[PDB]
């Protein structure tokens, strides 16, 4: 087979013979209609035209310059939902940086657009400031809810988004605006805690029983989140579908559609290979943990997951990388990682203790720009300067007759133990 | 004897023996605290908070790109004293733009600062954006008053800006927000007709009889401006008073107290020198027409006005400048100007009128920057390098004893006979 693979700004090209091959495992109206359609036809709640009449402060929680959420296109029409029977509302846009740096001016103009950053009222969360944070409540898990206050003090709060797959909250969306999006930084590092990560339900599109998204549904219901509107955005960001409504139930709509499209269904091999869905999903080691799971999910125990990830801007995080530049080898990583409390989580630390939960099992081969070979070794991984020396490597580790599962984009896909 | 001049970034020096000078003619507690004591002490009308208290849509008109109001200190003030017993109003802030092409967003963030920008509702007048004028009236004049929507529509319709001698206004401020400020393209033009910019009493500091100051107030009483901030704002644009309340009495209160710092008495002498005050305000010939006017007040009919502008920007207007380079002389210029009715002003036209005027009973010599003398000399002025220069081509068409007026800032005064 002819296999194209995302990587960088490009793609690779690799011809797999097809004797080789496990499987091949791929995910399967104006946008302005789709979301109209969403808001229309609310599930679980009332029109948000009718929820904000006579309110008199509203808050839209929104992503931040980091997220493809396609605002240019939601925001208006949410503004307009909202206006309908309530035309001099006062509607406050809260942007949900999470643990991020705040937005600056150009990020929110290249988001939002000028007109829309100037006629509106854009409010920048900050996690590092406690004076604008309130403890609402405490968490199933035990742990103290503070939100941004703004939210709290709304009549009405609702939030907008997108739903995807995600390697360990399971998907994108609904109550993540709250936790992390308008959240404490303390709070946000307790909802990645070794014990929550360790949970064998924090993993890719899985929501029940994952601790961490108990956690985020507790902490939007103690929020009032009132409604959503969260869309589901191909390639090249455009809008392909949207759900409305209640804060859980429109959610869960919009989830069950994405697992129908991003689920594939593996015969586990003895090599994977992956990548990790090109720039900008590929830019760091950090984020090509995210592929090596879908790797992880597909390959039998002791096998070889070869990623294919640019890794342009490095490790993606120095922390993370110290994890193992500092320790003997994957186990010492973790068990470092899981001697730590739900209180004192440290930025990267989930991500290193999902590569090092990887590298106690597997062997990681990562495709990579030559700037980080030696950041691959420190990692306890292999570089290979291609596909065809990748595969090479892999077939010694293994046999030179293994059957391969190939699973072209590995952050795109849910991938399920056939 | 030691005078200087501003020019661009900086001042020009030069020595004039006394002899020679008519006149030296020039203009004579924390920012915070005098806006809150303005706001505290309203003139001809209650508290902004009282007017504000149980109004739902509020709108705040404030200056543009093009006017140093020092709103980083006076809009949040403002906003708190709208709020102070109505915590919901939902105010906007309509950017008074008038004739001009939209405010960016650079200078908005440049103005008002990241924070107040993205926090509040900033909306930009678009004179040309014919959907979003309504009709309101017929002016004094008898021209139709067509102006922004966003302002008709509000409950509590408030102005900030500043309060400085203006060349045919008057003074700049209070009901200048609304006409031109937030009118349509149409009224705009109409309200700087011919017919207004050739009136005797449309003048630096004349605000009685100038018939563009009647229509302008006849446009705020109609749009029911109903409280302004006005602030005057010393060279380095600090706040050095402000006045708010009434939007004609507290504009008037605040236009006498200018007036007492700004009027300056001259003798008509034979030669004056002046400036157009520095960058930024000297960026073009077109925006040094304002400081002729005060060498104009100050020279004698057949007299030469030395005017120091830098002009970097050249011109400062195609339409502007083809008045002059399609035409004989001043007067033909103002021939063609005077034909023209109140509904056919052209844009630009006002600057080319009252540069002919200066032009027809003075010559002007501008002491500019090298790449503008092929545009002076197509305008019918005399470029020259510095002052040296040009005082000696002003001795060459009067006299070599002639007298001389000098005003080293020529818009910040107001001269007087
Ligand atoms: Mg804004």
């Amino acid at each position: 087979a002819n296999i194209e693979i995302p990587y960088g700004k490009s793609k690779l090209a690799f011809d797999l013979p097809d004797e080789r091959i496990q499987g091949i495992l791929r995910s399967k109206m104006s946008e302005e209609d789709i979301v109209k359609r969403a808001l229309e036809n609310p599930i679980g709640t009332k029109r948000l035209q009718d929820l904000a009449e006579g309110k008199k402060n509203i808050v839209i929680i929104t992503s931040d310059h980091t997220r493809p959420v396609p605002s240019r296109i939601t925001l208006p029409l949410l503004l307009d939902e909202i206006r309908k029977k309530n035309k001099s509302a006062n509607v406050k846009i809260l942007i949900a940086t999470g643990f991020h740096r705040g937005t600056t001016l150009q990020e929110m103009k290249a988001k939002f657009g000028e007109d829309l950053v100037e006629n509106e009222q854009f409010v920048v969360h900050d996690s590092r400031n406690s004076e604008n944070m309130e403890l609402i409540g405490t968490l199933p898990s035990g742990g103290k809810l503070e939100i941004n206050k703004l939210a709290v003090e709304a009549d009405l709060l609702v939030a907008e988004g997108f739903i995807e797959p995600h390697f360990f909250a399971g998907f994108s969306g609904g109550r993540k605006s709250i936790l992390p999006g308008i959240a404490s930084v303390q709070c946000i590092l307790a909802n990645h805690c070794s014990e929550f990560i360790k949970n064998p339900y924090a993993r890719t599109g899985v929501l029940e029983n994952n601790p961490i998204h108990r956690d985020m549904i507790y902490a939007a219901k103690k929020a009032n989140l009132a409604f959503i509107l969260n869309v589901v955005i191909d390639s090249s960001h455009k809008i392909v579908n949207a759900f409305a409504g209640h804060s859980e139930k429109a959610h869960l709509k919009g989830c069950e559609f994405v697992s129908e499209i991003a689920t594939v269904n593996a015969k586990p091999a003895d090599i994977v290979i992956t990548s990790n869905g090109g720039y900008p999903l590929d830019q760091n080691i950090y984020q090509s943990v995210k592929g090596m799971t879908a790797g992880e999910a597909a390959c039998k125990d002791g096998g070889v997951i070869i990623i294919a990830a640019e890794c342009a801007d490095g490790h993606g995080g120095e922390g993370f990388y110290r994890w193992f530049k500092e320790s003997k080898d994957p186990q010492d990583v973790m068990n470092k990682i899981l001697s730590r409390g739900r209180d004192e989580t440290l930025p990267d630390q989930w991500e290193a203790q999902i590569l090092a939960r990887i590298l106690i099992n597997h062997k990681v081969i990562m495709v990579t720009d030559s700037k980080n070979y030696e950041y691959v070794k420190d990692m306890f991984m292999t570089p290979a300067k291609d596909l065809g020396e990748a595969l090479k490597i892999a077939e010694s580790i293994v046999n030179n007759d293994s059957k391969i599962n190939v699973i072209p984009d590995g952050v795109s896909v849910i991938v399920r133990e056939k």
